[PDB]
């Protein structure tokens, strides 16, 4: 079988926190504050091996190049909203929209980041949970029938990395948008992969598995996974059992939420 590393690792420093107490104190948003995060990713640069989500107090403007992650914060107002929030419920739907998004727009929307949080600027504790939604069809599996490794400075790896987006396709030999029609009768799909582990693409990569196989079913999906890191691989997979109705939604980081209580000096 193929595995997949969590997608990221959150990385909140505290001028998360403070920014987002900043913004949820610029207007007294008593209800739950549903706020875009910006983080520009450091494809270079890894945390423990899986994409490093940093949110600083930056994460929260959209910036000008590099590669700009595009995530969605969900503060709650209240400690029990947030440990009431059915997780599952959130993630499965958050699940559902990039699903959409991917067969029919690009493959590139089927990836972001949603974290929920509680920030108690009372008690000064700040609870949060990110989540990075990665869905696959209910009690599907995926075995990688191919793998290769990828150099990294191929004129079309470059071409690849030339590219602001962490998703693409290859269609006669030149990257293309992954797209639709593309992703019908590209040979495959090119990944910005956010983990670094050896072979072990991103809990995210079913995201695109999911959506490129209901838009152009096939015996086999064959994925380039580019990693600054020299781990960069191509592989082929085959989906098992992916046609049940359901979607199996994860990514929610480990599972229980993270609670800094910046008020200990």
């Amino acid at each position: 079988d193929l595995k997949f590393a969590p997608s990221f690792q959150s990385f909140v420093d505290s001028s998360f926190f403070h920014e987002l107490s900043r913004l949820k104190l610029d207007i007294f948003k008593l209800d739950s504050d549903e706020k875009a995060l910006y983080t520009q990713l450091d494809l270079n640069q890894f945390t423990s091996n899986v994409l490093a989500i940093s949110l600083r107090d930056d994460s929260f403007q959209k910036p000008d190049h590099n590669i700009i992650l595009k995530g969605y914060l969900l503060n709650f107002n209240t400690i029990e909203l947030f440990k009431n929030c059915n997780k599952i419920q959130f993630i499965k739907e958050k699940g559902q929209e990039l699903l959409q998004r991917g067969l029919e727009n690009d493959l590139n929307e089927i990836i972001s980041f949603y974290m929920i949080s509680f920030a108690d600027l009372k008690k000064y504790k700040f609870y949060y949970w990110i989540c990075m939604p990665s869905f696959q069809s209910d009690g599907a599996t995926y075995q990688i029938i191919s793998s290769k490794v990828i150099a990294s400075d191929s004129d079309i790896s470059v071409s690849f990395i030339k590219q602001n987006v962490i998703i693409a396709c290859v269609i006669s030999g030149v990257i293309q948008k992954a797209t639709p029609d593309n992703l019908k009768v590209c040979e495959k799909v090119v990944f910005k992969d956010f983990s670094h582990l050896k072979d072990i693409p991103s809990a995210v990569t079913k995201n695109i598995l999911t959506v490129w196989s209901k838009l152009s079913p096939r015996e086999t999906y064959t994925i380039c996974f580019l990693r600054s890191d020299e781990s960069s691989f191509e592989a082929e997979i085959i989906i098992n059992n992916g046609n049940n109705p359901s979607l199996k939604v994860s990514g929610w980081e480990k599972l229980a939420p993270k609670s800094i209580d910046l008020s200990s000096l």
